[PDB]
């Protein structure tokens, strides 16, 4: 198959982590480069640790490769930073999302 650009999916953790002072973020990448691409991340626009470790990806049933980067750090970080961003090589250009905790004000969570 021919090439194709690699999707943006932040799936973080819930609450339960954060008050288990545990949180790391993973970001999702399928139909991507033929298994060339690089493990990157940062807070919104500053860059963070990079306290990634990934390896080279693999070859699915789509006849493509995938990969995927986890960072993990402390949870006081997620909502003390401003959003997160996973940096990927493909078509030598970069992905950037602006991610949150929240996503809700006029209703909260109670007792």
């Amino acid at each position: 198959q021919p090439k194709a650009a690699p999707s943006v999916t932040l799936f973080p953790p819930s609450s339960e982590e954060l008050q288990a002072n545990k949180a790391t973020l993973v970001c999702l990448i399928s139909d991507f480069y033929p298994g060339a691409v690089t493990v990157a991340w940062k807070a919104d626009s500053s860059p963070v640790k990079a306290g990634v470790e990934t390896t080279t990806p693999s070859k699915q049933s789509n006849n493509k490769y995938a990969a995927s980067s986890y960072l993990s750090l402390t949870p006081e970080q997620w909502k003390s930073h401003r959003s997160y961003s996973c940096q990927v090589t493909h078509e030598g250009s970069t992905v950037e999302k602006t991610v949150a905790p929240t996503e809700s004000s006029e209703n909260l969570y109670f007792q």
